[PDB]
């Protein structure tokens, strides 16, 4: 009668017990031994009962970290943990008979001398002896970090409920290692995983023609990202096209070392007294901007942001919405670059280009609160700058923050084309400066809420002040201006700020940073 066993259940654990009676009715001892040793790391969480319970189980880091016996190979980092059997990178001043006490099994994380830092291993970067783990902490439970960059699970699925492919595949193969990744990832079968440092999160392939990748769900810990010059070249100038090098660096204003009337008022914190309205822009002032027309009818549809000569962005509902019945087709649209007048034709300034195919974000949904609203578009054939036109850096997770602290605002430039799919109106493009305001001063003032991924902005109203809110295009660019590497990046993509009616307050921009890596998998999806 072992399933009996006068069970601890009750005797250690439904109530504590501390050894002895651990006795009477239990052989094997040094296995009262390693219960013991467990049992004496759980001591400080002797109440409740389930704490303790799952205490001693030890997927779960209770204080120091002791009692951990669940797998983790990696540290806070990405680095892989240098097995404890090992002396390469180094040597260990504490090996398994040394301190037997702790589970020094293959390379899983624990903490045998108990340092306040908590679990930790020895690292396979010979520059780094011992970096600590990020473990899951009893009774905080989920919360994936480093977006899912450390995800060692099972999930075999995308967002939208598709097949995961498997990562040999015959073809899932052929282009894996067509690009670098991070070989401290273990990718089995047809799990999701995040090779490439996507600052997106985990991933797979999916069944179509090649590159087809959905993305996975799920819950990754809030990052609250609020919290000639230099710019390297990300891109691969081939697939992406080139512009990169010299992006976000106006022709008629940065090249010629000058500033434009307006961006010098950027600087300042909202100087209590002295807001600007949207008035018109001046020539060369937003040469990325981008209109999106329909062909036949002549239909101006939405706003857009040049990217290279080769990519540009919107937002997703401006092809795809089926509340109306927005599907549009390569051949139903075109767009015109580094125009002014909204009604003439710029003779010789501006650029009509078609499309050649279209890439709406996988995780765009519509049914619920617009989450990801962005969209990606490939030209025909590429496009020549000028003083007119010319493309917007991208920014990175680093430049969020950098950017949205020292930087207190940013500017929508449009010809107010989110306002007016309402009305029934600006002839010539406005630019507009509007500050950042703090996400929850933003949260509990509207009733759609806010992933991490949408932010707020606009000037604080104070029952005096109507509702300015709706500035701008519809997948147009919301921009900033570094003040280090003198360059405008994009922040935000225009959307529905509520609808727009229900306004007296403030004005919505999905963020952009976290695109970067799903980019670089579209244009080697399509091609060179
Ligand atoms: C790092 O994590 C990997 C991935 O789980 C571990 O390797 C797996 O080990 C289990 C059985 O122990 C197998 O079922 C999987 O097929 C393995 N996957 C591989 C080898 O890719 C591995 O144990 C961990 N590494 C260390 C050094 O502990
Ligand atoms: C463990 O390392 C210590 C170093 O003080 C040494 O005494 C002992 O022989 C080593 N044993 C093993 C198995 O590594
Ligand atoms: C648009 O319609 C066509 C059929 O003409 C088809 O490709 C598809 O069902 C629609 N596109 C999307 C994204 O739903
Ligand atoms: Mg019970
Ligand atoms: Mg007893
Ligand atoms: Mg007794
Ligand atoms: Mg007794």
């Amino acid at each position: 009668e072992e399933v009996r066993k006068g069970n601890l259940e009750r005797e250690c654990v439904e109530e504590t017990c501390s050894y002895e009676e651990a006795f009477e009715a239990l052989e094997s001892s040094t296995a009262t031994d390693v219960f013991w040793a467990k049992y004496t790391a759980c001591e400080t969480a002797r109440t409740p009962r389930d704490k303790l319970a799952a205490c001693l189980e030890g997927n779960c880091a209770e204080g120091l970290g002791t009692n951990y016996r669940g797998h983790v190979n990696i540290t806070r980092s990405g680095i892989e943990c240098q097995l404890w059997r090992s002396r390469y990178p180094h040597k260990p001043e504490i090996n398994s008979t040394t301190h037997p006490g702790a589970d020094l099994q293959e390379n899983f994380c624990r903490n045998p001398d108990s340092s306040t830092m908590g679990p930790w291993c020895y690292t396979t970067d010979p520059t780094v002896r011992r970096q600590e783990c990020s473990i899951p902490v009893c009774g905080q439970e989920q919360c994936v970090p480093d977006r899912g960059q450390q995800y060692q699970g099972r999930l075999a699925v995308t967002t939208h409920g598709l097949p995961c492919l498997a990562w040999a595949s015959a073809q899932a193969k052929a282009l894996s290692k067509h690009q670098d990744f991070n070989s401290a990832v273990q990718l089995v079968e047809n799990f999701c995983r995040n090779p490439d440092g996507d600052e997106e999160g985990v991933w797979c392939y999916v069944a179509g023609k090649p590159g087809d990748f959905g993305y996975c769900d799920l819950n990754y810990c809030e990052e609250a990202v609020e919290e000639t010059s230099e710019y390297q070249t990300f891109f691969n100038p081939r697939t992406f096209g080139s512009g990169e090098a010299d992006c976000g660096l106006r022709p008629l204003f940065e090249k010629k070392s000058l500033e434009d009337k307006t961006e010098r008022e950027l600087l300042e914190s909202y100087i209590d007294g002295r807001i600007v309205e949207g008035s018109d822009a001046e020539i060369g002032m937003s040469p990325w901007q981008v209109m999106l027309f329909r062909k036949s009818p002549q239909e101006l549809l939405c706003g857009a942001s040049l990217i290279s000569d080769r990519w540009v962005l919107t937002a997703a509902h401006c092809l795809l919405y089926p509340p109306w019945d927005k599907n549009f087709t390569e051949n139903d649209l075109l767009v015109r670059i580094g125009k002014h007048s909204r009604t003439r034709y710029e003779r010789n300034i501006e650029k009509i280009s078609m499309l050649e195919k279209i890439y709406i974000h996988p995780r765009y949904n519509w049914r619920e609160n617009l989450d990801r609203d962005i969209a990606l578009m490939k030209l025909k054939k590429p496009v020549a700058f000028s003083d007119y036109i010319h493309p917007v850096c991208l920014p990175d997770r680093e430049t969020a923050a950098s950017l949205l602290q020292a930087g207190y605002k940013g500017r929508v430039t449009g010809w107010g084309n989110l306002k007016e799919t309402w009305t029934a109106q600006p002839s010539v493009l406005q630019v507009v400066n509007l500050p950042i305001v703090e996400r929850p001063v933003c949260k509990d003032s509207t009733r759609i809420r806010i992933t991490d991924n949408m932010f707020c902005a606009g000037y604080k109203p104070d029952e005096g002040k109507r509702g300015d809110a709706c500035e701008g295009d519809s997948g147009g660019p919301f921009v900033m201006k570094s003040p280090f590497n003198n360059r405008w990046y994009q922040m935000g993509i225009v959307s529905w700020g509520e609808g727009c009616d229900r306004d007296g307050k403030y004005g919505f921009y999905t963020h952009v940073f976290r695109l970067k890596k799903w980019i670089q998998k579209v244009i080697d999806q399509f091609g060179e």
